Parts: structure tokens; C-alpha cells; sequence
């Protein structure tokens, strides 16, 4: 995979943003995670913590999978970094998102999630209380 430039347009919530993508605003669903709704328990904390480092970042970047790149919604379908730090990854890692939608072709960071949900968990951080 290859990391492509974009930069912020607005927040969304917890796994969606809006950005720029080749000069286009798009709402991008980060490929691998299930955030709650703003309106479901953690959906706030969730939307907060995504949005925080959407906005701190100097640099954002984006990265496709192998597979789809857009959904039938019209979102891109990617991993999301910030400064260099995955934001499917980071979710994950705090309890703030589950690994889901694992769909066979875009699923090459699974084990990675995978291994961040495990250790929330033992840690029992939010989602896992
Ligand atoms: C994350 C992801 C979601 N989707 C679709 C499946 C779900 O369809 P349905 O809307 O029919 O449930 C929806 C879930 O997204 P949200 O969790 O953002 O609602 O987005 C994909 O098609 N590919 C993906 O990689
Ligand atoms: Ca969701």
C-alpha cells in the first residue's frame, strides 16, 4: 500500500471525515472499524478523539487498500494517518472502535487492528468496560 496526500475539510464523526482528495472534497469511512453513532454510548468520545487528531495533524494522509476504494455510498474506503499515526489503528487501540467490516481484498491491515482490539480489551478501556 501507499500513503497520498489530502487535507482536512471537516470532522464527521467517529470512522467518517470529509476531506480533500486530488483537489475534490470527499467523505472518506475508514476501512476496518465500526465507531458507535454520536447519538450511541462512546459515539461523542468517539467523534471527539477522531476529530482531535484530524485537526492537530500538520499532515494528512491517505491509503487505500488493494480492493474497493469507494463504497456504495460514494465514501472512499481507506486508512486514514495523521502526522504518521493510523486513525483506524489509534480507535481501535482505546476502545473507541471494533474491528468490522472486514471484506476479503481490503483487509491488509486486519491483524494490526486486530492485535490493538486485543489489548484494549485486556485493558478494559472504554467499549470493553
Ligand atoms: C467500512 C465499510 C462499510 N461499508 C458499508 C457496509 C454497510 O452497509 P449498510 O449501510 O447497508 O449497513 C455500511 C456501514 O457503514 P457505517 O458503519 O458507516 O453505517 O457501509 C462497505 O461497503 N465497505 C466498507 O469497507
Ligand atoms: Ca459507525
Amino acid at each position: 500500500l501507499h500513503k497520498e496526500p489530502a487535507t482536512l475539510i471537516k470532522a464527521i464523526d467517529g470512522d467518517t471525515v470529509k476531506l480533500m482528495y486530488k483537489g475534490q472534497p470527499m467523505t472518506f469511512r475508514l476501512l476496518l472499524v465500526d465507531t458507535p453513532e454520536f447519538n450511541e454510548k462512546y459515539g461523542p468520545e468517539a467523534s471527539a478523539f477522531t476529530k482531535k487528531m484530524h485537526e492537530n495533524a500538520k499532515k494528512i494522509e491517505v491509503e487505500f487498500d488493494k480492493g474497493q476504494r469507494t463504497d456504495k455510498y460514494g465514501r472512499g474506503l481507506a486508512y486514514i494517518y495523521a502526522d504518521g499515526k493510523m486513525e483506524n489503528e489509534a480507535l481501535v487501540r482505546q476502545g473507541l472502535a471494533k474491528v468490522a467490516y472486514v471484506y476479503k481484498g481490503n483487509n491488509t491491515h486486519e491483524q494490526l487492528l486486530r492485535k490493538a482490539e486485543a489489548q484494549a480489551k485486556k485493558e478494559k478501556l472504554n467499549i470493553w468496560s
